[PDB]
């Protein structure tokens, strides 16, 4: 019995178009007059926490405030412009600002939240997982928030998904989980005993989904599969 569902953050509940027009205006606010185009600071910056992130893949926790600061330190220096000490505050302000939920979150959050636990699983330091879903409007929505600097660890790592199931007080097996990553969230997921919902919303992960238990291009269709399991 399917009793808890649990969601990731980007590209699951806030859309990438969102945090990639974001990430713009970040980097835009960075460079102000510098003679570097925006653009290309931005696909170096995020060439840069890929790798980073790859490194990083269930491992022990480390600061994101940290791994991000060094990347920009880098790319600074690369460059030549200032490396702006308020880079952290720049990035959750223009989060904040253009930020954007999926058309169809609040209506999914909503219909679950009651019937079942409604959780979050995140990599991402606690402090701006809840200031995020403060800007979206969504964090009375949730009954756990849980984060890699909770757990120690970064996804796939079981702990994140351990100590979510704990915060909820069920087994994995009663727990489904949605995101958008193959490894990290079907991966790291299916450890416990958890069923998977990939969400494809672009129909760009043809290959991942013969691993996952359920794929899906809309929220919506998660409320269908909860019922047919249950
Ligand atoms: C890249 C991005 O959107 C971000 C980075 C650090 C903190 C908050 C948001």
């Amino acid at each position: 019995m399917i009793r808890a569902v649990f969601f990731d953050s980007l590209g699951t509940l806030n859309s990438v178009e969102g945090a990639a027009k974001s990430h713009l205006k970040i980097m835009e606010e960075v460079l102000g007059d510098y003679p570097l185009n925006p653009k290309t600071l931005l696909d170096e910056y995020e060439k840069l926490t890929r790798e980073a992130f790859s490194n990083y893949a269930g491992k022990p926790y480390r600061p994101l405030r940290d791994i991000l600061e060094e990347v920009m330190r880098k790319l600074a220096e690369k460059y030549g412009f200032k490396y702006p000490e308020n880079f952290w505050e720049i990035s959750l302000r223009m989060s904040q600002r253009y930020g954007e939920l999926y058309p169809e979150v609040v209506e999914v959050l909503k219909s679950l939240k009651g019937k079942y636990h409604v959780g979050m699983i995140t990599d991402s330091d606690t402090e701006q997982a809840m200031a995020f879903l403060d800007a979206l409007g969504i964090k009375d929505l949730f009954d756990s928030i849980t984060t890699s600097e909770e757990a120690g660890f970064f996804k796939p790592h079981p702990r994140i998904f351990e100590l979510a199931l704990k915060k909820a007080g069920v087994k994995g097996e009663e727990a489904v989980y949605v995101g958008d990553n193959p490894v990290k969230d079907c991966g790291g997921s299916k450890n416990l005993g958890m069923t998977s919902i990939l969400l494809d919303r672009k129909g760009e992960k043809r290959e991942f989904w013969d691993k996952c238990d359920f794929i899906v291009s809309d929220l919506r269709e998660v409320i269908k599969i909860v019922d047919e399991l249950n």
